[PDB]
C-alpha cells in the first residue's frame, strides 16, 4: 500500500465521497443499474422478459466478482463486455436479455453523465458554502478600514470586507457555470445503437418508431435525466467534457486569486490563515499555498481535453477513453480539495486591524495630497499648477527620506511649517482620518450581499452547517 | 509594408470588419465618447458642465491627432493620459472637465467590454450562417446512405445529413454559449473609481450616494448595457475575459472536428471541400486544413488567460494589460477566420454518392454477418453457438483474402455454397441492401432540424444570405 | 480496493518498476539513507557521531512504521519532521544528529532528485527498445514499395520502411533529450542550508569554508551526481522540473504521431497493430487509440510546470509542492505506458504488400502524368503548355469517372487509343511500375539505421531483448 | 494605419530587427536566394544552366513585385508558386530554370530554418546581456544583507547579489538551450523532393546517387548548415518547432519569475525598477508588470506547437502552415521584447539599503532564537527542551504584541529581563549583528561569478555594451 505510488488526491487532498464517486465499484453498480433499466424499459415495453429475470438482476446488483471481471477482461481484452458476462454468470436467469439491443457505450458514456452530475451535486454545496463563510466574514469587516493596493503598492482606503466581496463576486459565477452544466449543459445519451441511429433497437421492434423513442424517453427519466441528445454519432458529444473541465479549471483560477491575495497579505501582517494549534502568530501560509497549488493543476487540467475533441475522428475514435479516466474525475478531486481548503481558510480567516490601522497610516500622507491640492484650491485661492509643483517637491523629499534614510513619513509637518498652505493648517490634524475616504466601500458590501449572495446561495441554506476540517 | 512582419490573422485570414473592431481609432473613439458619456450623465445630475463644452467634445471625436498622442505617451508613458491631453489640446473649453473624478479604467475597461460585445455580434451571425449552411446540406443528404466510420473503421451505415447533424449539435452549443456571454456574463465596468469604491465621485457630489448610484445606473444605460459590477476592485472581474475565451477555444474544438472529419472523408473520395475553379476531383483539402490549423491556434489560446487572471494581485497588479491586448483581439480574429471557412466550405461541400455506395458494399458483407446469424436462430433453427462459429470461419477466411491476397469480398459467396446456411440463401441476393439497417437516421434529421436548429437560429433568418467567399 | 478511485495510470497503464519508483516506502527509504550520508559525512568531516549512531540507522533504513509517520504527521502538520522523528523513535542511540544542520528540503529535494534521474534510467532502455524494434521493420521493409499520403491525399511512392525511419528520428531526439537530462541538466541540490547559503553548517564547522564545501562535494559524489548547484534559494531551480516534463511531454508527442499515423493507415487495410488472438484481419487499432490516448494527457502534463516555476517567490513559496507530487510522476508514468504501447505495437506491426499494391495501382495513372509530359517533350518533340492541357483534359474527365461514377481509372488506356501521344505507347504497358520512382528511398533507410541509428542506441545493446506485452 | 489592429508585439514591445526578420519582404528574398543557390549547385553538378541565367536572379533578387505576386497567388492560390512565376517573368533568361526538380517546401521549410536560425543570433546577445547586467549588480551587492523570504515570510538573512545569482542561473540555462538549438538541434531540410526520397532530382541526374547527395551536401554548406535531415517527410521534423518554442517558453518562464520577485521586493521598499525621469520615490513597477505580462503569453505559447506536431499526418498535412505562421514569429518576438524588458530593468535596478535594514532589524529578533537556543545549551547549562519551552513563550507573547497590538518587536528586552537568559546578557547588545548569520552567501556570488558565468558569456563579450531603453 506504501510500496505504490499512491496519487494525492486520493489519498491526501480529496474528499472520501468524491473519492467514491469515481470508484469502480459505483461504476459496474451503475453498468447493472442501467441494465436493470434497459430490460425494465424493454419489458414494460411489449418485449418479453420475464420479471423473474429482472429481479434476479436486482438481487445481485451490488455484489460485483471483480475476480471473475479482471479474469474476463484478460481474456476477451473489453471491459464491458467483461462486466457484461461477469454480470450474465452472476444472473443465468436474465443472462440472455442482458445488454439486449445496446452497445458498450450504452452503461459507459451513460454511467460516465450519471458520475459526472452527482461529482456537480458533491460540488455545489462546497461552493455555497465558500460563499456562505467569506460573506460573513464581509459582513463582519465591512467597516475594517485597510489599504488597498494596486501593483502591489499602496493606494486608496478601501474595507476587508469589501476586498471579500471581490472575491465572493468569481465565487458568484462559479456557481452559476457548475449549476448551468447540471441542469441544463449535461444531457443523457439514452439508448442509440453503435452509431447513434437506434437501428438495433428498431430491429428488436420490428421497425416500430414510436417503441424506440419511448424507449429513449424512458431510460432518460429513469436515470434521472430531463432529455437526451438526438443526433450523437457513438458517444454523446464530447464537446460536453470540455465544458465541464472549463467550467471546473474556473474554479481553479478563482481559488488561486483569492488565496493568493491571502497569501499577500499574510506577508504584510494584515491577515493569517487557520491553523491546528496542535507559532499562532508567527507562521507561513501553509493551506492557502497548498490551495494554489492544487488549483494551478486544476486550472490546466482542461487543456487536454479540448485537443481531445478536437480529434474525435468522425462516428468515434477510441483515443478519448483512456484520457477520459484520468482527467474527469482528477478535475473534480482537485476541484474537490481546492473547495474544501478554501471554505477551511475562510471560515477561520484570521484578520489584525492595527496592522491594517498602522500600514493605512504610515502610507496615509502620500494618499491625501491630492484632496489637500483640491483643498488649496477650493478654499485657499491658490493657483491649480502652482500648489501642485509645491505638493510635489515636498512629496518628492518626503519620499526620498523615507526609502533612501529609512527615516518616517514627515510630509504633514512639511507642510504645516510651510507658509504656503496656512489655509489647510487647521485641517492637517485630522486629514489622515481614513474614515472619509472609503467611499461607498460599506454600502456596496451591503446590498451585495443582500440583493446578488443571498439569492445566489437560497437553495443550499439548509447545507451551509457542515465546516471544513483540513486534517493534513 | 511587407518589411515588417504582418500578422496574418489581420492580414491573410481575419474579416475586414473584424479587424477593424480592435484597431486604436476604433478604440480612442470609444475612450471619447465615453468622456461625452461622463460630461452628459455629469451635467444632468447637477454637476456644472455647459453644454457648449459637451458640444465641442462632440465636434470632435472622430478626429483623433494620433501624432500629438504618441508624443505625448513617450512623455508621460501613459496611453490613456497621453489621450487626455489630446482630446483636452483639440477641445480647449471641455479641458477642464474631462476625465473628471475617473480613473483610466473608465475608458480602458467599459471601452474594452464594448469591443468585446461587438466582437460577438460579429461571430454571432457567423456561427449562425454556419449552422444553416450545414443544416441545409444535412436537409439535402438525410436520405443519402453512406458507410459510418469507428475507430475510422467501417461500421454501420448511417447518412450523410445523419452525420452533418453530429456536426451542427456542436455548433447550437457555441451559438448558446456566446449569446450568453453577451446577453448575461459580460456586464459595464461602470464608473466606479481607483479601487471601486466611489470615492472620487462621492467627493465630487459632496457624498450623495443617490448621485453616484445613478451616475454608475445612467452610464450602464448610456452604454448600451443592463447591469454593472457592484463590488470590483480597479477592473472589472478578469474571470470575464476567461469566459469569452473559453467560449472562442470551444469553437476552435467544433471547427477542428468539423474539418478534420472533412478532411477524412476526403481521402476515402466520399466527400470534397469547395475550391475555385480559377484540378476538380483530384485534389487536397486545402481550405479545410488551413481552418483546422486555425482553429487549433484558438483551441489554445485561453491557456493564458487563466494564469493571467490566477495571478491578479488584490485589487489591480498591470501584469493583465499587455497580454490582454494580443489575446483577447487574436481570439477573435482567429475565431471569425474559422467561421468564414466553416462556412465556405459548408457551402460547397460536395459529395459523391456512387462512392459512397461503392465503399458501402465492399464493406456490408461484413457489417450483415449478425442479422444473418439472427435470421439463422430465428428462421433456420439453427443453434447460436453453432451457427455463431461456422459463420466466424467464413469470415476469417473472407477477411484474410482481402488483406492478404488483395481479393474483393466473396463472403456471400461462401455462405451461398455452404449446405448449412440454406435458409437464408433466399435472402442473400437482397441481403446487401444498405435501406434498412439505417434505423431512424433519416427521421432524426428531420426532429433535429425542424425542432433544435429552426429555433435555435430564429432571430437571426435577417442574417444568413451573406455567402462566404475564400480569395486566399 | 474498488470503492476508491484508482488512478489508471498506477494500476493500467504504466509499468510495475515505474510505479514503485515514486512510491512512498521508497521515498522514506531515499530520506533515512540521505541522513545516513549526512552523518557519514559529518562524521569523517570531524564531527562527533559515533559509529554505533551510524550503523542503527543503517540496521533500521529499511523499516518504515508508517503508522507512527502517520500520526507524527497529524500532530505536527509536517510530512518530513514526522519521519524525522519517527526515525529518531526507531533509532534511540542516533537521534541527536538526525538531520542536524539540514532543512526538510534536504531530503525532500535531494530524493526527488534521485527519484527523477532513476525514472530516467527505467524510461531510456525503453526509448531504445522502441528504436530497435522500428528499426527492425523499416529495414524489414526498406523495399515495400507503398503510396505516400499528403494532405492524407496519395502522393509519389516511397517503402513502408522508408516512413518507419521518419518515425524513428523523432524517437532519436527524444533519446537524445533523455540523457541529457540525466547526464547535464539534473544536478545535486545537496547541503545548502535553509536559504541556500549555507548558515547552518557554517555555523556546525565553526566557520571553516573548506569542511562546508567538502560537505556538500562529498554528499553530492555519495548520492550518485557529478555537481551541485551553488546558488539555490530553498530548492533546486525549479524550471529543471520544466526541462523534465518538457522532455517528456516531446516523447508524447511523438507517440502521438507515430500511432495516429498507424491508425490512419490501418483504416487503408495497408497495416494493422498487434493483438492477442486470445477478428484477425478484421479489428479496430484499440492499442494505438490507447497510446494516442495517454500520449496527449503527456504532451499536455507541461503546462502547469511552467506556471509554477514562474511564481515561485523569491527564495521560496510551498504552492509547488503539491502539484509537483501528481505531475512529475504522472508524466512519468504516462511515459512509461506509452513507451511500453509503442514497443508493443512496433514489434507486432503487421504489413499488407498486396493491399498496398492495389492501392499504390489504383493511383499510380495519375501520379505519372508529369513524367509522362516529360518524354513527351524530351523524345516525342512534343509542345509542352500543348502536351499539357491535353494531359490535363485526359486526367480531368478520368478522374470524373473515379468519384462521379464510381467507375475504375482508365487515364492509361486514354492515353493509348489518342494518336497524339504516340511516342510514350510503347513506355505505357510498363509505366506504371513502382520501383523507379521511389528515388533513393532504399539507400536512405540503410545511411540512416547504420550512421544515426546505430550509433544511438549502442549503449544500450545490453537491454534491448525484452519484449513488450499488453495484458490489458 | 490605425483603423486595423495592430499586433502589439509588432508596434509597441518587440524590437525592430526581430520584426524585420520574419518580415514577407525578407522571406521572398530567401526564396530568391535558395532558387539561386539551387542554380549555382545544379551548374556546378553538371546541369545545363548558364551564368548568364544565375546573374540574372542575381542582379533582381531584391525587388520584388508584390503587387504580380499578390495577383498571382488570388489567381493560383498558391503562395510559393506565385513568386515562382513572379520571379519568373523578372527573369526571362532563367525562368525556365527556376525551381528546378524541387516542391514548394524546398524554400518554404528551408528559408524558415534560415528565419528561425536568425532569430536565435538575434537572442542570444541579449540574453548574455541579461546575465552581464544582472551578474555586475550581483557583484555590487554581494555584501548588501537583507532578508530572504520564504512563503513570502522573513527568513535568514541573505545578500542581495546573492539572491540575484539565483536568477543569473536560470538565465544560463536558457542561454546553454538557445545555443543548442541553433549550434546542434536546427538541420537543414535541402532537397529532398515532394515525399523526401529525392526522386525528382534522381531523374535530373539520370540516377546518379552521388551528384544528387552532393547536390543536398553542398546547399547545406551553401545555406550555412553543418547537416541536414536524412529521412524526413515533405517537410523537416516539426519536432524541431517544439524544440524551438520549449526553448524559448523557458525563457518566460525565467523572465516572470525574475519580474515577480522584483515587484514583490519593490512593495517592500527594499528595490525599485528603474523609470524615466521625464515621483523618483513613490511610483508602480509599471515595466516589470509588463515583462510579467508579455512573458506569460510567451510561456504558453508552446501548447499549441505540441499538438500541432502530434497530428501531422503520415508525410504531411498542411494544417500546420497557418499556425507556424503566427506561433513561431510571435514566440521570437515575445521574447524578444521580454530579454529587451529585462535587461533595461536589470541595468537600472535601485536598492534601498536602509529599508533593507530597518526590515531586516525588524524581524532579527524572532530569527535567532534558535542560535540563542544553542548559546543557553553550550554555554549556560540550559536544558534543552526546558530552554526551548521558555523562549516559545516569549516569543509567542512577542509575537502577539506585533500583530494585535501593533507594537514594535520587544523580545530582545523580554529576555534580558528574565533572571533564567542570564548566560546570553552580554551577547544581547550585539546578538543582532546581520553580518554572521549569512553563512557562505558572499563566497558563493564570487565563485559562482567567475567560474560559471563568466565563461558562459564569453563569446558575447563583444556584444555586451548595448543599452536597453524603454521608449515606451
Ligand atoms: N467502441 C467501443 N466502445 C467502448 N469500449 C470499447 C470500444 N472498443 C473497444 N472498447 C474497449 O474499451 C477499452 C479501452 O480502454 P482504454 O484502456 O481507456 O483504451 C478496452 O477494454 C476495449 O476493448
Ligand atoms: N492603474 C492603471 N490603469 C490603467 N493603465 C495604467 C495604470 N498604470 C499604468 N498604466 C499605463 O498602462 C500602460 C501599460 O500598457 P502595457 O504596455 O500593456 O503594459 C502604460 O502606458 C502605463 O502608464
Ligand atoms: N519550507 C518547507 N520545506 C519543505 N516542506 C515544508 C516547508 N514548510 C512546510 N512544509 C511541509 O510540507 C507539507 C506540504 O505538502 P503539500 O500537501 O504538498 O502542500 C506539509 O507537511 C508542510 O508542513
Ligand atoms: N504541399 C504544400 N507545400 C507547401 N505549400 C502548399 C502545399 N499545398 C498547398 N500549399 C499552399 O500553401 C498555402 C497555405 O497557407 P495557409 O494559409 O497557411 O494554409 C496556400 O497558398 C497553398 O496553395
Amino acid at each position: 500500500e506504501f510500496e505504490e505510488y499512491r496519487n494525492p488526491l486520493t489519498k491526501r487532498y480529496a474528499s472520501r465521497e468524491m473519492v467514491c464517486n469515481f470508484g469502480e465499484k459505483r461504476k459496474v453498480i451503475l453498468w447493472r443499474q442501467l441494465w436493470i433499466w434497459l430490460a425494465e424499459t424493454q419489458k414494460e415495453l411489449g418485449f418479453d422478459i420475464t420479471d423473474e429475470q429482472i429481479n434476479e438482476m436486482k438481487s445481485q446488483r451490488d455484489s460485483v466478482d471483480f475476480g471473475t471481471a479482471a479474469a474476463e477482461e484478460k481474456a476477451r481484452r473489453h471491459d464491458v463486455m467483461a462486466h457484461v458476462y461477469t454480470f450474465a454468470l452472476a444472473c443465468p436467469k436474465a443472462a440472455p436479455i442482458i445488454h439486449l439491443g445496446a452497445t458498450s457505450c450504452f452503461v459507459g458514456d451513460n454511467a460516465d453523465l450519471i458520475m459526472l452530475k452527482d461529482g456537480l451535486n458533491i460540488l455545489l454545496p462546497k461552493v455555497a458554502r465558500c460563499i456562505d463563510r467569506l460573506a460573513k466574514k464581509a459582513m463582519l469587516h465591512k467597516s475594517l478600514i485597510c489599504l488597498a493596493r494596486t501593483h502591489l503598492q499602496p493606494a486608496q482606503p478601501t474595507t476587508m470586507g469589501r476586498r471579500i466581496c471581490m472575491w465572493i463576486q468569481d465565487l458568484l459565477l462559479d456557481l452559476e457555470n457548475l449549476e448551468r452544466l447540471k441542469n441544463h449543459t449535461i444531457r443523457f445519451r439514452g439508448a442509440k445503437g453503435a452509431v447513434g441511429t437506434q437501428a438495433s433497437f428498431m430491429d428488436l421492434f420490428q421497425g416500430d418508431h414510436q417503441k424506440v423513442i419511448k424507449l429513449d424517453e424512458i431510460l432518460t427519466k429513469k436515470s434521472g435525466f430531463q432529455r437526451s441528445w438526438c443526433v450523437t454519432g457513438q458517444t454523446y458529444p464530447r464537446k460536453v467534457d470540455i465544458e465541464i473541465t472549463n467550467a471546473l479549471s474556473n474554479i481553479g483560477a478563482t481559488v488561486h486569486k483569492i488565496c493568493t491575495d491571502i497569501r499577500l497579505l499574510s506577508s504584510f501582517h494584515e491577515v493569517e490563515e487557520p491553523f491546528e494549534t496542535k507559532m499562532p502568530y508567527k507562521r507561513n501560509p501553509i493551506r492557502s499555498e497548498r490551495a494554489c497549488s492544487l488549483a494551478r493543476y486544476l486550472m490546466h487540467i482542461s487543456t487536454s481535453m479540448v485537443s481531445t475533441v478536437s480529434v474525435q475522428w468522425l462516428e468515434r475514435s477510441l483515443d478519448d477513453s483512456a484520457i477520459r479516466r484520468i482527467v474527469l474525475p482528477e478535475a473534480f478531486l482537485a476541484a474537490d480539495a481546492c473547495l474544501t481548503l478554501l471554505q477551511n481558510i475562510a471560515e477561520g480567516l484570521i484578520v489584525y486591524p492595527m496592522v491594517m490601522e498602522a500600514n493605512l497610516n504610515s502610507e496615509l500622507p502620500f494618499l491625501v495630497v491630492e484632496r489637500i491640492l483640491v483643498k488649496m484650491v477650493s478654499e485657499g485661492a491658490a493657483n491649480r499648477q502652482e500648489c501642485h509643483e509645491r505638493l510635489r517637491k515636498h512629496s518628492h523629499e518626503a519620499a526620498a527620506e523615507i526609502k533612501l534614510k529609512g527615516l518616517k513619513n514627515s510630509l504633514m509637518d512639511k507642510l504645516l511649517n510651510d507658509y504656503y498652505f496656512a489655509p489647510i493648517h487647521s485641517l492637517l490634524p485630522t486629514v489622515l482620518d481614513p474614515s472619509y475616504m472609503i467611499g461607498r466601500a460599506v454600502e456596496q458590501v451591503e446590498v451585495f450581499l443582500n440583493t446578488e449572495v443571498d439569492p445566489a446561495i437560497h437553495s443550499y441554506k439548509d447545507c451551509l452547517a457542515l465546516n471544513s476540517n483540513i486534517t493534513i
